[PDB]
């Protein structure tokens, strides 16, 4: 008069991307129904699955499990109930893994610009292993010049793969391409993100501030002035970029610090009391710096 003993020999067959067919047998006692569970192995706790029948009569050795992730290992296990309750669960089947789907989602993230002459760069956020949904994964860039009709398409493996570089001597500096980009597996290409304008790589700065003024206006702080660089027609300046270091240090170990915009001055804090420094100002942009300003000095105050 005990609950029914657990089903034995659970296995799966007919492994689909989110359904799987489970078989078991038993056996003295009424079943009038099974429950099954699913699990994630190693450390996944057991879940309910939904089934197909609904409903696992007692004389039943076989049910179609529902609603299972693509690409996903699980363990599954049976228990019997009649009229004295629920047994102990059956052991798990050898773990299986449901088949690959393609990706569901668009990489996020799409921008780019920057890079050497005849370059353009692209760059995107990977996608995480929760919706790769398969191996052999990798993205798909389509790009074309801003304009035209024709795609090219670079495929690169790998879903660490964050950027991308394309080069020929044909682009010109900063000019704008249609760009997007979906994810694929071994099962197939997953769907389009959005379109992004992306510039091709701008001609770095050529020429430097021609005068910088810099003072110490307390201990440890520094206001720093230049004459901003004259931008002709077709140049790109993001900001400027100073650089400072002791006097008796060596330049090359100078902090760094950027401006973002049309600002022609900075104020650099965390400096030593009592102490000289040089102060040299460059232009940047995406493609890089240009070449430095004859240097200031400053010193900070006792």
């Amino acid at each position: 008069g005990s609950p029914p003993g657990p089903p034995g020999g659970v296995v799966v067959r007919d492994i689909g991307d989110t359904t799987v067919q489970l078989s078991w047998s038993r056996n003295h006692s009424p079943i009038a129904k099974y429950t099954l569970q699913a699990r994630t192995p190693p450390s996944g706790k057991w879940k309910q699955v939904r089934t197909n029948p609904v409903n696992i009569e007692g004389n039943a050795e076989t049910a179609q499990v529902l609603g299972l992730m693509p690409w996903m290992d699980y363990e599954f296990r049976v228990s019997a109930s009649n009229i004295l309750g629920t047994g102990e669960p059956s052991g798990p089947s050898s773990r299986i893994r449901t088949k690959e789907a393609v990706p569901s989602v668009a990489p996020s993230g799409l921008s780019g610009g920057g890079g050497a002459p005849g370059e353009l760069t692209i760059n995107w956020t990977p996608m995480s292993r929760e919706y790769q949904n398969g191996d052999g994964f990798g993205y798909l860039l389509s790009f074309r010049r801003q304009g035209s009709s024709s795609w090219q398409t670079a495929r690169v493996p790998g879903a660490d793969t964050q950027y991308f570089v394309y080069s020929n001597d044909s682009i010109h500096p900063y000019t704008p391409f249609e760009v997007k980009i979906r994810s694929y597996n071994r099962r197939g290409d997953g769907p389009e993100s959005l379109t992004a304008i992306v510039y091709s790589a701008e001609e770095e700065p050529k020429v430097a501030p021609a005068k910088v003024w810099a003072k110490g206006s307390s201990s440890s702080e520094m206001n720093v002035s230049w004459e901003p660089v004259l931008q002709d027609m077709n140049g790109i300046l993001l900001g400027y970029e100073i650089r400072y270091w002791k006097a008796g240090d060596k330049e090359a170990a100078a902090d760094r610090v950027r401006t973002a915009g049309l600002d022609s001055s900075a104020r650099v804090t965390g400096l030593y009391p009592n102490t000289k420094y040089h102060v040299t100002v460059r232009a940047y942009n995406r493609a890089g710096t240009g070449p430095a300003s004859p240097s200031a000095d400053a010193m900070t105050m006792k």
